[PDB]
């Protein structure tokens, strides 16, 4: 019953928020409606030809005429509506901003920013309805009355109105939009670092699932006043980050670790910990001169986990249990950032197991970084949060415009097919003949994972290759207009002349743009004593890529590893072939389990060691199975 | 919940009264507007020379004008609406 009255009191709140809109736009609407009108029907004039100017000179004399009902009328009483000259004293600005506050569902931005877009979309639309009005009293002859007096004390009393009685509320809090299931890692160990490069701080998280799972991320030089320079953005992607953040079948532990640090302080540096499930993360934050950029590289901070460690001897507390359902966990999906670039402060944990939400959160500088710029009307380096890659390996990415420099325009006819915004946005085209080469080989890496995105119209031929063999195809599917792809590939073994050839389908008219290309950090985890090295390989066998250690046939891999009688080890590790691990003293057993295709989680409690410990990674025997181990971790607790 | 329940009574009673605003705005705001502009377009008379006598005399002739949508409607229309009729 308590929960049913919450959620009718919250019903209400939106019903009389809706009732106060319903006034304003009682007041507002006809003064809005008709400006709007007039600004969009004197565009070129602001910005046949005997019927235009007749008909518009026409509306220039209706627009100019000083009657109860005239044009000026409907700007005074948009003006009053606007800071709160009515009848009962309520003002547009305020119903606008209590509607964003309670409408803000999937809103990418922060309260300020959206009731201050919501502004300047009406500031903008009275000062065009000025020079509308202005234009058309030059067009007919009339004399000039001077409007920007007017214009300039519509405006500022607005932003004063704005500044004194709306925009002293909000918070700077930012997470994920919507999740993603993806059966993640729980054998491995995924240790991840977000560190800024020196003269950056991290600026932002995005998490991907249709390429696969990753963490995009971005980072850049911080301007004066907590602004952001553009030119120093960057992308940076790693890869199964499902693997960082669902565990898959086991139970999986998350430090809510809310790392904040006092003003001045930007994140130069995050590491995520995940040993054992144990999502902890260090993160060691910079500081930074508010004024002049220039973040300072000496004074840092460093709450790795260890805000309950001021408080409890049990600092392994302050954390969560998600477990791992068959299919996953909801690991976050599409983007951690602030609407505006900023650099973050803060930065906690705050997934929730009841619905197995992982969401990161971090604290940004936004609030600060706008109160001091566009407040005070002098600069306003606004760049709004991006969605999707920026950075490419692939130069023109897009297209600039008529010059794909990097690109080779081999024919004639497959040339571009606007060249100047006739077709939409910028895109290649190629023709009965089509190609466009452009050397990245010099630029592709072995055995790396790369994720690829890029759009596409008609019958397009994607080629990666260099004449010789291709990373990346892709000359099907043809479709509408103009579909994005994002997907991977992994670079391959000897990429140095793989150039990007992007041709036509068939003999008919081929489009494509927005090549993106940049590596996928493959993901890395804590180190433990096993080392592939000292591995003895014993009997037709011989060690493998993914850290695999096939057992073709028979035979096993053997290497020594001093297990402690006081200490713990976690042996991890998942085969691909029937296959028998073996923890046995000089005589005994210390553990006497054999895999088939599956994943080892192994607690061995106080493990007596007489000196002899190793491990006979063996398959069993069986001619077909070569047995292939997949991780080895004998993580020491 | 009684208390809830109160809280929500008031919330109510709110928006009760913003409905019954709502309903006296749609009958008075397009003459209050009028009315308002009107009244400090004249200021001056009532309390370039040639160009605001201009501007102001077709106001005037604007204002003075027998009409449905005249200034007079909307003056009495205003007195309509305080009333109750």
């Amino acid at each position: 019953l308590s929960k049913q009255l919450q959620e009718i009191s919250d019903k209400l709140d939106i019903i009389n928020l809706n009732v106060l809109i319903n006034s304003t736009l009682t007041e507002i609407t006809p003064a809005y409606q008709r400006i709007k009108y007039v600004n969009e029907k004197f565009d070129e004039l602001t910005s046949e030809v005997i019927e235009n100017l007749n008909e518009l000179t026409e509306l220039a004399k209706s627009v100019t005429k000083n009657d109860m009902d005239s044009f000026e009328f409907y700007l005074q009483t948009f003006h009053d509506v606007m800071t709160g000259n009515n009848l009962f004293g309520r003002s547009a600005l305020k119903t606008a901003s209590e509607l964003i506050t309670k409408e803000n569902v999937t809103t990418r931005g922060s309260e300020i920013g959206k009731v201050y877009n919501f502004l300047i979309v009406l500031t903008s639309l009275q000062a065009k309805a000025f020079l509308t009005l202005t234009a058309c009293r030059k067009l007919l002859g009339l004399t000039d009355i001077d409007y920007t007096q007017i214009m300039n004390h519509h405006i500022d009393g607005q932003k004063r109105e704005f500044r004194i009685n709306i925009l002293p509320t909000l918070s700077n809090n930012f997470s994920n939009p919507s999740y993603s299931k993806n059966r993640g890692s729980d054998i491995d160990d995924p240790i991840v670092v977000l560190e800024a490069a020196p003269g950056y701080a991290l600026i932002g998280f995005e998490i991907l699932n249709d390429p696969l799972p990753i963490l995009k991320g971005y980072q850049a030089r911080l301007k004066p006043n907590y602004q952001v320079d553009r030119e120093s953005m960057s992308e940076t992607i790693y890869g199964d980050i499902h693997k960082l953040f669902c565990p898959k079948q086991l139970e999986q532990k998350y430090y809510i670790k809310d790392i904040e640090f006092p003003e001045g302080y930007v994140i130069t540096k995050i590491v995520f910990e995940k040993r054992l499930n144990q999502l902890g993360y260090e993160v060691t934050a910079n500081f930074y001169d508010p004024s002049t950029g220039s973040i300072d590289l000496n004074k840092v901070k460093v709450e790795s986990w260890k805000e309950k460690s001021c408080e409890e001897d049990s600092c392994e507390d302050e954390y969560s249990i998600i477990k791992a359902e068959t299919d996953g966990i909801y690991m976050p999906l599409g983007v951690v950032s602030e609407t505006f670039l900023t650099p973050i402060y803060g930065f906690g944990l705050t997934v929730d197991e009841k619905n197995q939400k992982i969401t990161l959160t971090g604290k940004s500088y936004l609030r600060e970084s706008l109160l001091e710029t566009d407040l005070l009307n002098n600069e306003t380096y606004l760049i709004a949060s991006p969605d999707g890659y920026i950075s490419s390996i692939v130069e023109n990415w897009n297209i600039t415009s008529d010059n794909t420099g990097s690109w080779r325009a081999n024919n004639n006819n497959a040339f571009v097919d606007k060249a100047d915004t006739i077709k939409g946005s910028s895109s290649l085209y190629t023709h009965k003949d089509g190609e466009f080469s452009q050397f990245i080989g010099n630029k592709l890496k072995p055995k790396t994972n790369y994720v690829i995105q890029y759009v596409i119209k008609g019958r397009p031929a994607i080629y990666l290759k260099n004449n010789k063999d291709t990373l990346f195809e892709d000359t099907k599917n043809n479709f509408s207009d103009f579909q994005t792809v994002t997907k991977k590939f992994n670079s391959g073994v000897n990429p140095s002349e793989i150039y990007f050839l992007f041709k036509n389908q068939s003999e008919y008219e081929a489009w494509g743009n927005n090549f993106i290309i940049l590596e996928i950090k493959s993901l890395e985890f804590l180190p433990q004593m096993l080392k592939p090295e000292d591995w003895i390989p014993s009997g037709n066998v011989q060690m493998k890529d993914g850290g695999r250690l096939e057992i073709l046939g028979d035979g096993y891999f053997k290497q020594f590893i001093k297990l402690e009688n006081d200490s713990t080890y976690h042996l991890r590790l998942s085969v691909k072939g029937t296959g028998r691990v073996s923890i046995i003293d000089e005589s005994k057993y210390l553990l006497f389990v054999n895999v088939k295709d599956e994943d080892l989680t192994r607690v061995i409690k106080n493990t007596s060691s007489k000196g002899e410990c190793f491990i006979a990674l063996e398959g069993t025997y069986v001619e077909n199975s070569s047995t292939i181990f997949s991780n080895v971790s004998i993580v020491k607790e």
